[PDB]
């Protein structure tokens, strides 16, 4: 894993300069396509894209796992929903499936720790049947977190060898906004009350308990904010570790990764703590309706493109933003140039 | 035109209720797809869509015209750019062309008043070679504004008979953020300084003059805020009137219209003043980087989906949002249902 982190490439400033000059000469007032222009330049700097903003095959990786903290009464969805929904993912009837189909992306469903019998058709990388209840101890051992990061990182960059140039990250796991909140609190130094949300429709009256659980998790585990792996293993979950793995893998591969919602923000904070070099490869999608989204995004210095009040998870927001990445590429390659129309601007 | 306004249909509450019930039963926590859900219900209520959120053919109508106020030094782009860019529209090299192609939409370029010889391939509805300079008098006569509204409204609903179910509105015209600002000031009661922006890269040092011009336009013409046609004819432009026409026409046709940027907001304010019944058919796209966007959107009670710092115009933002409308339809029709998976939630 040390080799992985060490070999993440820096962005190509040469390709970015060439891209910027090309964009400035297109048929429009300079800077007028705003963040679409910035996104094109960002893509051009990613080594896996071969010096130009382009999109080949697209994949959304959905990390599925159960959480022991579900027993603390922090979620209203039956625990079995993780297993049921994971199977639905193989049938194409879920939210991320429908949105990925619209974007022409393939969904890869990965079981990194569902508490049920193995599901045929789902990629099997299960660490255990659900992680430990973070309210009374760690979610997993450091060894388990490291092993899963390496496994997922390898799977991710291996897809790159099959033509994938754009990744979207997602998750599925009942009770997972609890460890996500714990992680966000630890990494940002914000009090649990400011980052704990209603997750999947938790009744307002049960929020107090959820906040109490997050605080106990942190007090009991004492995760070190300066060690991303320590935080993930202590107050995270297998799904969260898996998402961090996709980000490290895509970065190693020099390719872009679209974030999703709140859960993905928590994983991104961990990934950036572990390897700051991962940051230039992350692209935000939407602004999650979860209470702690604003704080998490502020610490990542990210401004999402889409304001849809979405809070489904599954990688649904990442899939919805794929057309925006393709639009930036289309602008770059297909627009005419000012000079060719003899248009001169101040 | 009185008949047109009188016959705009009210939204179908029955279809909307059926849509809401269907969305609540899909495979996800209730309300979790947020504004995508609200958008689907909004679409279901539009009579031209036949009781369900669906998208058939898509068209972006780009209204092109020149403005006499260009002579007041309020724009840095050469006046001939309107004519040049309008021809580029027929070649598919412009920003809206490239983005519409990505969304599978056709672009219709309409000349409603370019100050140049007619351009082959562009739809000809020219009122005159540029409108009057609003700094010294009206842009056009009330008769001219009314005639153009009716003509464009008919053209728009006629496309509906050819399979178009989703419209996007756009414009092209040097100096047009000046009349747009004047209109926004009149309709919202905001001072010109709060709504006048840099348009297509106007140097910060020339802003003062642009603000002075807007104030003179309003003082000299005395447009009546309660009469949308009066405002359009006095301090508007042919392109702005044309955009208002697309909105009235789509509403009469019971079909959705996606707004674009600042210019489109000014036209929407006029359209809603003329006929409040038009409002349920308007769908925002992006949040224009123009200074007066926030005020204009607040008065329309609209929150755009996309935050791209875009300020190109041409209907580029409307085209970029078309995939979002298709996503809401895909969610509605393609997602599985909770009951079918035996999932019961509180
Ligand atoms: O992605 C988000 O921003 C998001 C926000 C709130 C809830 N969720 C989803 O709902 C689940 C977590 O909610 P909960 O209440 O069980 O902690 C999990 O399967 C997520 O995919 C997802
Ligand atoms: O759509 C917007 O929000 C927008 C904001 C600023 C400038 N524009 C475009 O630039 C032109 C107007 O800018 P200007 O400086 O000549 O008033 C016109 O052709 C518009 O399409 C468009
Ligand atoms: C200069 C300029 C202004 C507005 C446009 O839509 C396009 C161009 C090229
Ligand atoms: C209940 C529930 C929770 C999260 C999902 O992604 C989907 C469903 C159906």
């Amino acid at each position: 894993l040390h080799a992985l982190l060490r070999d993440i490439p820096a962005p190509d400033a040469e390709a970015m300069a060439r891209t910027q000059q090309h964009i400035d000469g297109l048929l429009k007032p300079p800077g007028s396509l705003g963040r679409l222009e910035t996104l094109a330049v960002q893509l051009a700097g990613m080594p896996g894209l071969n010096g130009t903003p382009q999109v080949g095959e697209k994949a959304v990786l959905v990390m599925c796992a159960d959480h022991g903290v579900w027993d603390e009464g922090v979620a209203v969805s039956p625990k079995i929903v993780t297993a049921i929904q994971a199977a639905n993912m193989t049938r194409g009837t879920t939210g991320v499936c429908v949105l990925a189909a619209q974007a022409g992306a393939k969904v890869h469903v990965i079981d990194v720790g569902i508490d049920a019998e193995p599901i045929p058709g789902v990629v099997n990388m299960r660490v255990a049947r659900g992680c430990g209840n973070i309210a009374v101890g760690p979610a997993m051992s450091r060894l388990q977190a490291e092993a899963l990061l390496l496994e997922v990182s390898r799977y991710t960059c291996d897809l790159a060898q099959r033509g994938v140039t754009l990744f979207g990250v997602g998750e599925l796991g009942m009770a997972n906004t609890t460890p996500a909140a714990a992680m966000v609190s630890v990494f940002t130094g914000s009090d649990a009350k400011e980052v704990v949300g209603i997750g999947a429709n938790l009744p307002p009256s049960r929020i107090d308990n959820k906040v109490d659980v997050v605080r106990r998790a942190i007090a009991i585990n004492q995760p070190n904010p300066r060690d991303g792996i320590d935080v993930l293993s202590k107050v995270g979950g297998f799904d969260l570790v898996g998402m961090t793995g996709v980000m490290l893998g895509a970065a190693r591969c020099g390719l872009p990764v679209l974030l999703d919602g709140f859960l993905s923000y928590s994983a991104a904070l961990a990934a950036c703590q572990i390897a700051p070099a991962v940051r230039p490869y992350l692209i935000p999608s939407h602004f999650s309706a979860e209470k702690g989204a604003r704080i998490a995004l502020a610490h990542l210095s990210m401004e999402p493109y889409l304001h849809m009040a979405m809070r489904l998870g599954e990688g649904s927001g990442a899939a919805l933003a794929m057309p925006i990445v393709e639009a930036a590429c289309a602008m770059f390659h297909n627009m005419g140039e000012l000079a060719a129309s003899n248009i001169v601007l101040p």
